[PDB]
């Protein structure tokens, strides 16, 4: 397993644009396209990602390539923002997945009110961690998900994802 694996289980795959969980438009593996109700706005962004009309329709390796490209997007922005960085440093691989997958869920912006389980994240207090993770918005409205990425924080382990 790796990020990109359990990125492509909890986001499915769909070739053709979708609301996510947030009634958002979509594409591919959990791409957003925009936070608009304007379907011609979703298509127009659509476009611009791929780099041709798709009429609102992509075709499997447009899907992983823009995949690879919003994960390492997570990455980078996780390594250019001072408050993620030190923490992200301090965690095994297995766990690193984890942070990137809550980045790639709720951006940078998602996760500022997790300073509490970040800080008990860097003291490897995982128990606790995992408690406080699941007093939020993200794991009320997607449990099953938030479930699975808070195990593979408490564990460090691929367990959630395997069973
Ligand atoms: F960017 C980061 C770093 C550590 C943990 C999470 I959640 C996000």
């Amino acid at each position: 397993m790796n990020i990109f694996e359990m990125l492509r289980i909890d986001e499915g795959l769909r070739l053709k644009i979708y609301k996510d969980t947030e009634g958002y438009y979509t594409i591919g593996i959990g791409h957003l396209l925009t936070k608009s109700p304007s379907l011609n706005a979703a298509k127009s962004e659509l476009d611009k990602a791929i780099g041709r009309n798709c009429n609102g329709v992509i075709t499997k390796d447009e899907a992983e390539k823009l995949f690879n490209q919003d994960v390492d997007a997570a990455v980078r922005g996780i390594l250019r923002n001072a408050k993620l960085k030190p923490v992200y440093d301090s965690l095994d691989a297995v766990r690193r997945c984890a942070a990137i997958n809550m980045v790639f869920q709720m951006g940078e912006t998602g996760v500022a009110g997790f300073t509490n389980s970040l800080r008990m994240l860097q003291q490897k207090r995982w128990d606790e961690a995992a408690v406080n993770l699941a007093k939020s918005r993200w794991y009320n409205q997607t449990p099953n998900r938030a479930k699975r990425v808070i195990t593979t924080f408490r564990t460090g382990t691929w367990d959630a994802y395997k069973n």
